[PDB]
Formats: C-alpha cells, sequence, structure tokens
C-alpha cells in the first residue's frame, strides 16, 4: 500500500535535506560550526536542512505548527493548529563534524498531540524509516517488526551516552546502569544518533534501547516507528512523558519490560520523577 | 592503478568477499533468525567469505601463509614464507547476525613479521580503506590523514566495550578509563567493528581509539592504515606489540598521546606496565 499523503510529504522533505546534508559530507567540509551550548553543535548544514525540511512542509501545509531544533517552536493557524511537525534536521551532528557517516533526518507529525507520522532518513545507507499511526512502520516500503527475543541474554542494546557537563551528576548513575547488562547481553552499541537507535529497534536491528538527557525532536520519530513496529516505549519510570522527560526505554515486549526493572535500582530521583 | 599488485589483489578479494557478505545480510533481514541458528548463520557467512578471499589470494600467491579467523595459520614455502597474510573474513559479527549495518571484511599483509599491506572494506557504505607500507592510505583512492585536534578537548574517541566473560575483571577498570574521559570529548563511540574503528581514525574521523582483547586480524589492517595516514599505534605501555598482546591504542599524534597517558593509572600493575 502507498502511503498517505501527509507522510508522502514527510518523506519527501527527508530526501531532499538528506541530500543536501550527504552532498556536504561527500564533499565539502563544514564552514561554519557554531555552539549552541557546550557539546551541542549548530551548523550551516543543520541551519539549511532545516529550511528545506520547513519549505516543503509549509508549501504543503502552511497553517501547522512547526518546532525544528534550530529554529524553535512556531505555532500554527485554524484548523492546522492541531498539526505539529518536530524536526531533527540533522540529528548526529558530532558524528557528521567528524566525518563520522552515521546520522539521519529524523520529521515526526502529531495530531492533537500524538504521534502520527514518522520519518527517519539515513541519507549514506540511503535507508528511509517511515510509519504512520495505525499503520505500521517500514525500511524502504518493507514492513518492520521488533526482534522476538525473550529476554537480555544474547541482546544487542543501543544506547547514548550522558556526554553533557550538566549530566556529570548522573554519569556514574548510568555506568552502574551499563554496568549491569554487560553480563548478560550480547553487545551493547553507542553509534552517535539516537533517531536511528530507535528506528533500529524498531527494525528488530536492536532489542533495546535506553538514554537520558535528549530532546523531543530526537525521539518523537523514533518513538512512532518503535509502536508501530510492535513494540514500547516509556520514559524511565514506565510512563508516557518520554518526549517531554528526555529519559527514554525502547525496546521489543521483552526486552522492554526487562531494561526498565534493570535500570530501576541505578535512577537518581531526578529521572525518577 | 597506483596501488602495488598484491594491495590490487588483496583489494579484490575483499570486494567479493564483502559482496557475498552483503547479499547474506539482504537475505537474513527478510527472515526470523533462531537465537539457536544465527550462530551456524554466522559460520557459514564467516566461512564463505574466508573461502572467497583465500582463493583470490591464493590464485595469485600459492607459496604464501595464511592466517584466517576461521581457519588458523597455515605456513608458506619458499620466499613466500615471508609472506603471512591476516585475514578477518568478517569484522562486527554480532552486527551481522542482528542486521547492523556496520561491519567489514579485514585483509593485511606481512612481510617478514612487518605490516605491508592493508584493506578495510565496508560493503555497505562501498568505503574501501587501503594502504601500502611507505605509500599512504587511501579511502576509494582519495588520500587519508589523521585529523589534526591537538588535544582531548572536543575529540571524537572510538572504544570496544569489554563484553567477554574473561574480560570481567577488567569491565570497572575500562569504566574508570571511560569515565576520565567523558568531560573533555565530544562523544565516544561504540559502532562494533575495531577494523573500522582503526580505519576511521585513519581517515581522520576519530581522533583515537582503544581497546583490549581483540585478535591480530581485528587489528593488522587497521593499524597499518593508521600509521600511513600519519597517526599512532601502540599497546598499553606504549611498546608497538599490539597485535600480539590484544590492548590497543591508536589515534592522531596528540590524541593518541594524551589517551596513552589517560589509561595509565587504570592499568594492572603486571603484565601491563
Ligand atoms: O545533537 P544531535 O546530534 O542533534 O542529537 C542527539 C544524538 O542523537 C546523539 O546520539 C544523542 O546521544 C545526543 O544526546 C543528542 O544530542
Ligand atoms: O568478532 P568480530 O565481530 O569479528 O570482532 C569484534 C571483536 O571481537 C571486538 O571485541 C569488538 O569490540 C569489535 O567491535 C569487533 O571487531
Ligand atoms: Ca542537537
Ligand atoms: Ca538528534
Ligand atoms: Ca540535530
Ligand atoms: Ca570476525
Ligand atoms: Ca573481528
Ligand atoms: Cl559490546
Ligand atoms: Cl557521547
Amino acid at each position: 500500500g502507498s502511503m498517505q499523503p501527509m507522510l508522502n510529504i514527510a518523506l519527501r522533505a527527508a530526501r531532499s535535506a538528506g541530500e543536501l546534508i550527504f552532498r556536504s559530507i561527500e564533499r565539502l567540509d563544514v564552514i561554519s560550526v557554531n555552539e549552541k551550548d557546550a557539546k551541542d553543535y549548530v551548523t550551516e548544514v543543520d541551519r539549511a536542512a532545516e529550511q528545506t525540511i520547513v519549505a516543503a512542509l509549509r508549501k504543503a501545509y502552511p497553517t501547522h505548527a512547526i518546532m525544528g531544533e534550530e529554529g524553535g517552536l512556531i505555532e500554527g493557524s485554524g484548523e492546522g493548529a492541531d498539526y505539529l511537525w518536530v524536526i531533527d534536521p540533522l540529528d548526529g551532528t558530532t558524528n557528521f563534524i567528524h566525518g563520522v557517516p552515521h546520522f539521519a533526518v529524523s520529521i515526526a507529525c502529531k495530531y492533537k498531540g500524538r504521534l502520527e507520522h514518522a520519518v527517519v532518513l539515513d541519507p549514506v545507507r540511503q535507508e528511509e524509516f517511515t510509519a504512520s499511526r495505525g499503520r505500521g512502520a517500514a525500511l524502504n516500503g518493507r514492513r518492520l517488526r521488533v526482534s522476538g527475543r525473550k529476554s537480555l541474554e544474547g541482546a544487542l542494546l543501543g544506547t547514548g551516552f550522558p556526554f553533557r557537563d550538566n549530566q556529570i551528576d548522573n554519569l556514574d548513575n548510568y555506568l552502574n546502569m551499563f554496568r549491569s547488562l554487560v553480563g548478560q547481553t550480547a553487545g551493547i552499541r553507542r553509534a552517535g544518533a539516537a533517531s536511528l537507535d530507535l528506528a533500529y529497534v524498531a527494525a528488530g536491528r536492536y532489542d533495546a534501547f535506553w538514554e537520558f538527557g535528549l530532546s523531543e525532536w530526537d525521539m518523537a520519530a523514533g518513538a512512532l516507528l518503535v509502536q508501530e513496529a510492535g513494540g514500547l516505549v516509556s520514559d524511565f519510570t514506565g510512563s508516557h512523558e518520554f518526549l517531554e522527560k528526555g529519559h527514554i526505554v525502547a525496546g521489543n515486549t521483552k526486552c522492554f519490560k526487562a531494561l526498565l526493572t534493570t535500570i530501576q535500582p541505578h535512577l537518581p530521583p531526578s529521572l525518577k520523577r
């Protein structure tokens, strides 16, 4: 079957931004590395990709609300006000600036606050993860399902490191989580792009994933992908506010629950709210 | 063209093995891999890729010695006895068997025990890292240089987690190492194929890399890549027995030096000085 029109618009915007990013990494040097925060980089490439995405989206839907990582939140109008696009124009910026070919464009659409459409596009490997609510998820058109692994034994987990200065107070907490997972699992991977970690959970390439400190645009599309592939997503307390709180556990049925339980004893009260 | 004939032979062998591995991953992605069947699938693909490589190598140099991960060590004859091929037919097998598209073929040639030729091939992204002693290193034909970063400030490091049972007593040491690096660096990455981690050091994509528990076929090609790109490679004590001891630091000049210094306080004072 073919995609709903809105998912199609999102996918074409993602493709255009990804071709810009790929042209950059392939043949150019980065000519702008500003710094939004410490270790939080913004490039001419991030802004150009964001402008590409927003131009396509507003060409199709001028009354929708837009929340871009670089541009912030801009409300819509009329009926269009119930639609909110959540855009990471380039997820994996540190990878990108170093030339590490692992990063993605991430675009989600929420209707009345509920995830409705999702695109995660890796323009190097040309991998297009798409999903719509109640429609399943797909990689380049083929339907995705979370893995069948029944426990953490032999699992391949994805994760993200608490690298920011303002996370130092939780670093040891995280390293304890990590520690208790090394024995049973087959491996833990930190490839450096949260949207692709979620997409990999959705495709069955990772059995589960956990990270704190994330922003909404990092997670929105990938969370819809995981949900539509038959998986589970929550925050560190098991509730549905992972987008607002920035801590997230995603995974297949049993590995999600097992990882959530496993991280429980190493949670600071700041991540138990 | 510019490659010495021995390097070109190794490159074509890597290409054929990588095409085989790529078709294999494509077929495993559309079927459910039993946990009992995963090891058998991996042994199959491993041995088929090794056969591909070894047939191609011996068609050109039948008197050379061969050392494959799957097949062990087989001596050569005549002057060919001074040539030893060190082959990992599939670096990143846990990724592979989970469908994570990050893995590579690794082929090195040693002449009287010194690294002479090297190929690391990513068959998904189609990235061919090549080097010969005294000839420099290339990615798909373009010359490679290690990065110029002067310290670990803002550095992107590669690493490999100590996931094996026999590394358990080192786990804490590793997590101590890791911890001391979080403040300065912009990120740490564990993508799951040590040959590609070394190749990324050589291309300037990582500023430095460290890991222990490796085997010779994991490191041989990538170490030559780093050296020929202008970088530095050593074991944890700073000597050049990384191939034999299994622990390795590689980097650009300054980040190699800083990373080696950083890891010294977390070394068991004995075998590792
Ligand atoms: O900065 P960015 O590259 O857009 O987005 C994120 C990346 O997905 C990274 O994998 C994650 O670990 C960081 O927490 C985020 O910053
Ligand atoms: O078994 P393999 O996948 O061929 O090689 C792996 C090594 O065993 C190493 O321990 C791991 O950290 C690397 O990511 C891979 O190179
Ligand atoms: Ca960011
Ligand atoms: Ca991101
Ligand atoms: Ca971003
Ligand atoms: Ca291997
Ligand atoms: Ca290997
Ligand atoms: Cl691991
Ligand atoms: Cl990091």
